[PDB]
């Protein structure tokens, strides 16, 4: 199985809305025009973490008290685990979106959760298609703004 490809942001904020516990992944890889769309997710019933470098950019932009942090793979290993409390300790999430990854290391989670968590649907809504997630959207990196949509039909429908 390779990653269906997502071509409309509705389809995400649909699946955003019906999961329990959906977590929202943000890692360094972020353009300051993407990272406009992720201060406004933070606003929405999304549980957001910020992995490695990203943490920085929510801080400065006073962000820093209404995100989670994690290193990456630590996140990975405590997600497989189908009786992790998560964040709040109040459970695993049941929907799982990265966006921002560095590319290699987002592949390996997104493996590591196709192989070892079952309990897990995940998302990859990046501007690289990622053929290990359950869902991605494609190539879209050489015309950002077709992105940038994307990420704007998600947040116009949450």
């Amino acid at each position: 199985k390779m990653a269906t490809l997502l071509e409309k942001g509705k389809p995400v904020a649909n699946m955003i809305k019906k999961a329990k516990r959906p977590l929202l992944i943000v890692g360094p890889d972020m353009t300051d025009e993407m990272f406009e769309r992720v201060k406004k997710f933070v606003e929405k019933d999304i549980t957001v973490v910020a992995t490695g470098s990203a943490i920085t950019r929510f801080i400065d932009a006073g962000l820093g008290e209404k995100v989670n942090y994690a290193v990456l793979h630590e996140l990975t290993q405590f997600l497989l685990d189908p009786d992790w409390k998560g964040f709040d300790g109040q459970g695993n999430y049941d929907l799982v979106l990265m966006l921002g990854s560095i590319y290699y290391h987002g592949s390996q989670m997104l493996a590591a959760i196709k192989n070892f968590a079952p309990h897990i649907r995940a998302l990859a809504i990046d501007r690289y298609y990622h053929p290990n997630a359950d869902m991605s959207f494609g190539n879209l990196w050489k015309k950002e703004e077709d992105y940038l949509k994307l990420l704007d039909e998600i947040l116009a429908e949450l």
